[PDB]
């Protein structure tokens, strides 16, 4: 009742929200139980709660820093943004950082892709839609079976995020129903390497695709090698869209 003070400011969809500052604004016991511990999830590749609006009484409404850039996957198939691989791998290591955050408390995203990841006027990615602000507007084999869902899984998720930076925001299996997709998948085939994608962040994608959960990469593994991959690119390769995709 008074332990919520410091996430609540006081006196569905998402809209504009004004405060100077631009906010995005998405429309009660419960309700202070996330506002306080979505509030710890304080980190530079994770999207922020600004705080919650119950005032008087609100929807309540769940308000969020506003994203520039919207979201990754429109932004890297905005055919007037002329992304170098360097930059793509650079969001993918991003994400990773921002996942290896919300790994180490032992949190699982569940919807981890390019979609529910941000971009702000520096170009820094946030991970999102978690938490309150989490909504319907990539899944490990394991999980496709037993609808149950663990970081290790959030990491097969994050191998298909790589494949659709690298793509540039193409949707990933285009000639496969969703229904039979585990059918699919143990007929022993993968995602086809990007044109654009170095072959040694395929065989990250490769590693994050493991059959058996616990062999693949931590996402403090992810961070380390992706920061390698990453650290060799000086930004002349242009990354072009896949006519066929
Ligand atoms: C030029 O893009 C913008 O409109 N800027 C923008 N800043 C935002 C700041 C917060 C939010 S709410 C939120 N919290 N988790 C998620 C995960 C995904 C999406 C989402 C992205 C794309 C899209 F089509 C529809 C939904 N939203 N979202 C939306 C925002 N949109």
């Amino acid at each position: 009742v008074q332990a919520v003070q410091h996430v609540v400011i006081g006196p569905g969809c998402v809209y504009h929200g004004t405060l100077k500052i631009h906010c995005a604004v998405k429309s009660v016991s419960q309700f202070l139980t996330e506002g306080i511990i979505m509030k710890d999830f304080s980190h530079p590749n994770v999207l922020s709660l600004l705080g919650i609006c119950l005032r008087s009484e609100g929807s309540p409404l769940v308000v969020l820093p506003y994203m520039k850039h919207g979201d990754l996957r429109n932004f890297i198939r905005n055919e007037t943004h002329n992304p170098t691989v360097k930059d793509l791998i650079g969001f993918g290591l991003q994400v990773a950082k921002g996942m290896k955050f919300l790994a180490s408390k032992k949190f699982v995203h569940r919807d981890l892709a390019a979609r529910n990841c941000m971009l702000d006027e520096k170009f820094t990615v946030k991970v999102a839609d978690f938490g309150l602000a989490r909504d319907m507007y990539w899944m490990a084999l394991e999980s496709l079976q037993t609808q149950k869902f663990t970081t290790k899984s959030d990491v097969w998720s994050f191998g298909v995020l790589l494949w659709e930076l690298m793509t540039r925001g193409a949707p990933p299996y285009p000639d496969v129903n969703t229904f039979d997709i585990t059918v699919y998948l143990l007929q022993g085939r993968r995602l086809l390497q990007p044109e654009y994608c170095p072959d040694p962040l395929y065989e990250v994608m490769l590693k994050c695709w493991h059959p058996k959960a616990e062999m693949r990469p931590s996402f403090s593994e992810l961070v380390s090698r992706i920061s390698a991959i990453f650290s060799t690119f000086i930004g002349e390769h242009y990354v072009h869209v896949n006519a066929t995709y």
